[PDB]
């Protein structure tokens, strides 16, 4: 579980969006697994605009942050699960690292802020849900 609050809005896994998120709904994309929902409060997390490919990662399962190095976000294959069929997922990027199902949403961050949050993983890796093209969400 997890998101990210930033100016006046919550970005947040789509399989775990809530049905007040959807009511609240600015932006979402499957293919991504992202949601974006509307704030009343403004939030205080920064997104990173950049090309860093090392950063840090949240692991609930482990109640523990890793470094890791990662991919640049790419088309990757994702395993059928109970939230998706078998599918592409778009601007995803790959780590060697633990992951669980109950990780997602976890931050993962560089210097210049949050890079994305937890999304899927296998044996040994974990897959993040790039945020830092979406420039609007520094906007309005
Ligand atoms: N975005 C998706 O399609 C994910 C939906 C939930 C399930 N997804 C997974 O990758 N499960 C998964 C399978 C084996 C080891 C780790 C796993 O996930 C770690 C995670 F939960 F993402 F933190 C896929
Ligand atoms: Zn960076």
């Amino acid at each position: 579980s997890g998101a990210i609050y930033v100016g006046n809005y919550r970005v947040v896994n789509r399989h775990l969006a809530t049905h007040n998120d959807w009511a609240n709904l600015v932006w979402e994309d499957s293919s991504r697994d992202l949601l974006v929902s509307s704030t009343t409060a403004q939030g205080c997390d920064t997104i990173a605009r950049c090309d860093c490919q090392t950063g840090v990662y949240y692991c609930s399962s482990r109640r523990k942050h890793y470094p890791v190095s990662f991919s640049k976000p790419s088309l990757i294959f994702v395993e059928a699960s109970e939230y998706y069929p078998a599918r592409y997922q778009s601007h995803l990027m790959l780590a060697v690292g633990h992951s669980e199902p109950g990780d997602c949403g976890g931050i993962l961050r560089c210097q210049h802020g949050v890079v994305g949050i937890v999304s899927t993983g296998g044996n040994g890796l974990v897959g993040f849900a790039d945020v830092r093209d979406l420039l609007w969400l520094d906007e309005e």
